């Protein structure tokens, strides 16, 4: 089948790359970077995230791969030394495949604009103090005023989302998760302050109430704004495909990258 | 129906309780505490929890109701003004019934005792320090040391999950999130920190190290466990029902309870 | 003798300060914002801290006082009311003066700048990821990767300080406490998490990894710079002085903000 | 001098423990328990606690050791390797003393206790809902529902403060912190959440609501208090001295506990 290999750019990603289209080349697969229905990340999960956007038009006829050449990323979970014994598996068909969530991220000015998030999206000031109210289906929630706000997938708990003291959240629930940044809280300012884990379906709203200039982040990716009305959360309908070949538990994922 | 009415225990609530029952008596409905079939609930949430555990046996045939007196309670959310109101809508059948997810406890010694959970469910130490072995799907995940631990409901992250640092999550979504209390990480003892959300058929396991006396609790009863050898947690298949009448959001509940 | 008002600049300040400098004209004080003795302001913090900066030159010979037109703050602590009793008292002499500690900031490039803050100084990154080497009295104690660092003065733990979880330190205690802003902590990358409270002479030094350009604030003033080579934080040699007239503790000033 | 040796009881401590006396019969040094000079502990910082309480009446005449048979103590910072070295130097004179701040904390009942902690002192409550009223120098401040509190020394801030979110706050500063336990916030109920730094002669005092019997924690010891009026938190005017032989900075030995 149709296949393609990205990579980090250095002398180890670089040259791991060659030696499994080699190994390919003794196998009925086409490299094709245009249409490929599996896509090889070599490096790390910053590596991996980028060939994510760079097929996201084509999730639901793709499963992704990662290969880690420095540690263990949550979606690069592949050893080096486990490589020639991936492609002769990928080769062979026969591997199940497993979806995790995604998030989906509408802007509003005054051309409405759409994303898709794998790790989180974030909402920053360009400058000024960052005030939004908050909106949870079109039921006002609260007057948010900090450093931003951040909305994370399930895989991408154990990312931005950890730092800023959200839950790790198993892949498998479809759901999104907003966590706070270095909120105020006095006597007239007033927030939750806990994470709020959403369900699909349900519609996060941020507007603005002076400053309409955002810097969004999406992934790795991050643009300022100009003149937005309107921010709006929700887990997205398209889904991202894994192909496994073995046992790797999400909890057994955790373990080794935080606790050994 | 038959139906049957708990109350707080002081002049407000009685008195009260007493109103609807001559209420009920203007209509076909038979008072009944052995097989009740609607559950009224009058005082806080505290009244609403002694009445689901005094009928935990029969929840897939009870639909809960709650009137709080003196606050907004997250189960008991009917003000006692709308109570002649409830009377009515409750005789007249015609209403919808929604579910939340339930925590199931598991004790092992050396019989083997189970137990539910509305809110949380938490185990701390008996005098000496709290080290259990944390083990998630027959999988060693890390050895805990600290004050305890708290797995909870999705219903119960706005009780002592919340305090504990976890999030709130949409009783929607069946799960269950796990947290720590005042856990010790250095060089030596390391634990994840952050919350644990996990789904149906994921079992948590915790198993002394040495220690094997703990205090745990359900809800409000708490009880002191002798010889220990296994306490496991998961997401129970039995579910609790309300009886709604209008809409009162989850996230609108929130906001009423915590910013005004 | 001599003093000076500074206002908000909206209606509300701008005609206290012609009232109060009209009750002045009744009395021996003369008007002058070159030298003065007295530092009125008229606002609220935001107003307090730009009277500060404006002359932070002769802070040993000036006893600043603070108006709050909006909410109380910590160091806009005079209601309006108060301020024809305020003339009367500020003109015949009779007086003390309480002190507060200040934070001084280095920065060396490759010609070294200094500044003074008096709530706190924060480093962030110029785009790509924040790293520094954290080094304690010349010897290294973290790596930090996260959102950035916020060195606090006593009085700033109110402020900034707060919302990244630092604690309330009297500002009687000559110290600066230090916080993390969303850090990094795997099996790689380890920060120690806590907020650090430095004594005098204490100096705590940031040292570039990779990108050696940050955004560095103090108070309100933030700018970029650019091929920084060391950022040096210490409990300044400089006090601010206040004038009182009464007692308002620093702890029923944090009542008033936060509890009620 | 005058000497004694405490140990903590294994194979490894008791057997070193005899090596220094037989180093110490070849100088001119008394063996005594009763009026020691100079207290050494082997062990942990668990012994080190056993042996300042155990001499708690003559602190301004002791000059505590400690040596570590295990890992590296905040109190015990003596490898065994140095064990040698050190009982020559603690024989030819000629040693500095560095000392501690220490917590003093008072009950009332209605005959009045004192006690003197060198970690920190946590008040809980014996069974029901642990509810105070927080009052600092003669004003009330919060009124706290939750798990209970902790008021830690400067170096029992690397202890359990530090698990409860408290900061790091270097030994050199006479002061104390107050952390939360579990706290609960909402409409009704607010605390401040954030950990509180007092000078000395400040005055925290607790006082009951309803429960008048809590569970007072001194240090490792910790007995249930009847009848409670009132405790009373202040910087104790004595001080834990130690005999320093070299430099090993409080960061540098925070830093090997919890960075590496
Ligand atoms: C770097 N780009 C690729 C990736 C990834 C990733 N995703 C992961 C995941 N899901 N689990 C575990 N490791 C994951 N990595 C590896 C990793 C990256 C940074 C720090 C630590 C690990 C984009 C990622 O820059 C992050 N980021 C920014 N500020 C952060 C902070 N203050 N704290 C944690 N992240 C932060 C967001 O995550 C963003 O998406
Ligand atoms: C008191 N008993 C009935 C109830 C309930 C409830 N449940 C709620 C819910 N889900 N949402 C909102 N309010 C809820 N209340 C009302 C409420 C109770 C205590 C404090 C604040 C509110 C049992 C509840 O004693 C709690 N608890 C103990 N230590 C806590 C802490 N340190 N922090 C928050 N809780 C704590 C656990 O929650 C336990 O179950
Ligand atoms: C706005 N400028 C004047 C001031 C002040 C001040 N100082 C105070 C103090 N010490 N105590 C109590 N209120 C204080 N105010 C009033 C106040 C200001 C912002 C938010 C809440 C209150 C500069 C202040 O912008 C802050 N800031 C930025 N991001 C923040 C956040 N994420 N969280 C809290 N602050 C944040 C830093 O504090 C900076 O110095
Ligand atoms: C065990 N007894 C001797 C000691 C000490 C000490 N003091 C230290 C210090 N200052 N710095 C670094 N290590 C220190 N140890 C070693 C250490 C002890 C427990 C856990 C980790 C280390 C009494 C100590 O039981 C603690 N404790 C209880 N519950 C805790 C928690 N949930 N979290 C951290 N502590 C907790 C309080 O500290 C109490 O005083």
């Amino acid at each position: 089948m149709k296949y393609m290999i990205t990579s980090k750019g250095d002398e180890k990603s670089d040259l791991l790359r060659l030696n499994m289209i080699a190994g390919f080349g003794e196998y009925d697969m086409e490299y094709d970077d245009v249409e490929p229905e599996i896509v090889i990340s070599i490096g790390g999960d910053g590596t991996f995230l980028s060939a994510f956007h760079q097929y996201e038009e084509r999730l639901d006829e793709i499963a992704f791969i990662g290969i880690h050449t420095g540690h263990l990323g949550f979606y690069a979970d592949w050893r080096p030394a486990e490589a020639d014994k991936l492609v002769k598996l990928l080769a062979k068909g026969e591997y199940q495949k497993v979806s995790y969530p995604l998030l989906k991220t509408t802007v509003k000015y005054g051309k409405e604009a759409t994303y898709l998030a794998l790790n989180e999206s974030t909402v920053k000031s360009s400058g000024g103090p960052f005030v939004v109210d908050v909106v949870i289906n079109d039921i006002h929630f609260e007057r948010f005023r900090g450093d931003g706000l951040c909305m994370s997938t399930p895989s991408g708990t154990t990312a931005y989302n950890k730092s800023l003291g959200g839950a790790l959240m198993h892949p498998s629930i479809e759901a999104m998760q907003l966590t706070e940044m270095a909120s105020i809280n006095n006597r007239v300012y007033r927030t939750i302050g806990s994470p709020l884990v959403f369900p699909k379906h349900h519609v996060v709203s941020l507007q603005p109430v002076n400053d309409k200039d955002f810097q969004i982040s999406v992934d790795h990716l991050s643009i300022l704004h100009r003149d937005v009305q309107e921010i709006r959360y929700e887990v997205s309908a398209k889904k991202i495909h894994f192909a496994r070949f073995r046992s790797f538990p999400f909890w057994r994922r955790v373990h080794d990258s935080f606790i050994e």
